[PDB]
RNA sequence: AAGA
């Protein structure tokens, strides 16, 4: 699986890119105070979901990534996560 | 789900 660990990987980075983070309203209201969200959250979106339902794989994806940090269930950017958090 |  490592040919669709990359294609998560990288699906996955591009939420928690601040381009996409400028205008994504939604993952920033599901969001908490530190920045992180579920990791079942991320594979319930539609292009991760096409991809793979295998929760192993999405985070054995995520362990791979300079862009995001993994805390137990959850994920944030790593870079400034405190900054984009939003009301619900 | 206008790549939530």
């Amino acid at each position: 699986q490592e040919l669709l660990k990359d294609y998560i990987k990288r699906q996955i980075e591009y939420y928690f890119s601040v381009d996409n983070l400028e205008r994504d309203f939604f993952l920033r209201r599901k969001m908490d105070a530190d920045g992180f969200l579920p990791i079942t959250l991320i594979a319930s979106f539609h292009r991760v979901q096409a991809l793979t339902t295998d929760i192993s794989l999405i985070f054995a994806a995520l362990k791979d990534s300079k862009v995001v940090e993994i805390v137990d269930e959850k994920v944030r950017r790593r870079e400034e996560p405190e900054k984009w958090p939003l009301p619900p």
